[PDB]
């Protein structure tokens, strides 16, 4: 379904509260934070506390999709519209209809397809690709980056009409070196994960734990769990000290 948020710090008891404000509203929601610091966690629980819990959750990853087969992404379309069209799509939209959208990465969404977002949340409207039946949607967007959106408005590569639209309710997500304080807490769910999926177990001793709490974390919390993974299985069911530690973690 969906895990929660861990953590005790100020930032993060802040995202909670702000959760359930907005979480069971149909206020589109802007997830600001680098890559790894939980901004799909936030909008998959967002949904499930939702008037649109039982619906669908419909990822969309602006970043992969190739802009040839964007629009056809994410709107379907009838065959015939194009070459090789002999199978037909409904598109992202169509297939989140009664459900919640959750535009990943939305920095990387090309400026024509930042135009048909913008009419979905004004008109809840759309055009399937070459067709005229002007069907109607019914989603809750959910939008996430990393990106500065603000500075993009200014470089011509964000629309400022999408932007406020889309950035009604914003979350920020602030990064792991900022809230070193959830480290220990964060380990303990993510060892308990792993041991729940029958994948390891290990346990970090206080010194690790300080060095640990010392880390830039570039990848934030992907990067904290990738390394409790790789740890289990070069000291299975072992302690992880200092000297377990990768170099690049130990800071002393
Ligand atoms: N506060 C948190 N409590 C528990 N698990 C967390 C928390 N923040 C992140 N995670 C986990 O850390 C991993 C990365 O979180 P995501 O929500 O996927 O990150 P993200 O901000 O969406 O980054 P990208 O854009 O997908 S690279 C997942 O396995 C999450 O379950
Ligand atoms: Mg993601």
């Amino acid at each position: 379904l969906f895990r929660s948020l861990v953590g005790t710090s100020r930032a993060i008891q802040q995202v909670r509260q702000m959760m359930q404000q907005v979480a069971d509203t149909d206020a589109s929601v802007l997830i600001l934070g680098e890559s790894g610091t939980g901004k799909e966690v936030v909008a998959r629980n967002l949904h499930y506390h939702s008037k649109r819990r039982e619906g669908p959750f419909v990822p969309v990853n602006c970043g992969a999709i190739p802009a040839e087969l964007l629009e056809s992404e994410l709107f379907g379309h009838e065959k015939g519209a194009f070459t090789g069209a002999i199978t037909s799509r409904a598109g992202r939209f169509e297939l989140a209809n009664g459900g919640t959208l959750f535009l990943d990465e939305i920095g990387d969404m090309p400026l024509p397809m930042q135009v048909k977002l913008l009419r979905v949340l004004q008109e809840r409207t759309f055009e399937r690709v070459g067709s005229n039946k002007t069907q109607n949607v019914d989603v809750r967007i959910i939008a996430a980056t990393n990106k500065n959106l603000e500075k993009m408005i200014e470089d011509g590569t964000f629309r400022e009409d999408l932007y406020y639209r889309l950035n009604v309710f914003p979350i920020e997500m602030a990064p792991l070196r900022e809230r070193v304080e959830d480290i220990a807490l964060l380990l303990n769910e993510l060892i308990s994960r792993m041991e729940h999926e029958k994948r390891g177990s290990i346990r970090f001793n206080s010194a690790a734990i300080m060095s640990l709490c010392r880390h830039d974390w570039p990848g934030n919390v992907r990067e904290l769990a990738n390394l409790v993974e790789r740890l289990a299985i070069m000291h299975p069911y072992g302690v992880i000290g200092v000297g377990e530690l990768p170099k690049k973690f130990r800071h002393v």
